[PDB]
């Protein structure tokens, strides 16, 4: 009567899983900052319009021409998507979203490379002048380990 075959096969499997597990804890925090990555791309197109309209960046979401409230520009695990002068700032949601990530942030910026604009993805950056934007890590940020490589750039990039 075989109770030792079965707690060996679920012994076998449950290692295995606690094997797993980190790495699928991993892999789908960064498919839900994919999101972010795409939310806030979806606003490059009116932030790099208005610079080249005018020579200013967007000071807002409503400058820039996209809903004025951060949070109807939202996902399944981003809160809100925000143009304040021209850097757009993905925030992750805090619901539905892995514990390492949530609540967090990353930044799309952009440079002038005079007649365009250059685009960098990375952790957040504030705009100092209509050139140079800063690091604003106050501990928000996503981890580098969740960002993929196109979206490792530091506020100096060029
Ligand atoms: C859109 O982005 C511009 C960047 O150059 C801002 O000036 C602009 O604000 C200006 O226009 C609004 C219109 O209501 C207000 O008059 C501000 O006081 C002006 O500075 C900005 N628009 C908004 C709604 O902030
Ligand atoms: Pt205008």
């Amino acid at each position: 009567f075989t109770l030792i075959e079965l707690m060996i096969v679920i012994a076998i499997v449950g290692i295995l899983a606690a094997v797993a597990l980190p790495a699928y804890q991993d892999y789908t925090a960064r498919a839900q900052v994919s999101e972010a990555i795409l939310l806030a791309e979806g606003q490059k197109s009116a932030v790099t319009e208005y610079y080249l309209n005018h020579g200013k960046w967007p000071e807002n979401n409503t400058s820039a021409g996209v809903a004025s409230p951060p949070s109807d520009i939202k996902g399944k695990y981003v809160k809100e998507v925000e143009v304040k002068n021209g850097v757009v700032t993905a925030t992750m949601l805090s619901s539905g979203v892995n514990n390492e990530i949530k609540g967090k942030k990353l930044s799309l910026w952009a440079r002038r490379e005079n007649g365009s604009v250059k685009w960098f993805c990375g952790q957040p950056v504030t705009r100092t002048d209509d050139d140079t934007v800063a690091d604003a890590k106050d501990g928000k940020e996503i981890d580098t380990k969740h960002l993929p490589s196109t979206c490792r750039d530091n506020f100096d990039a060029k």
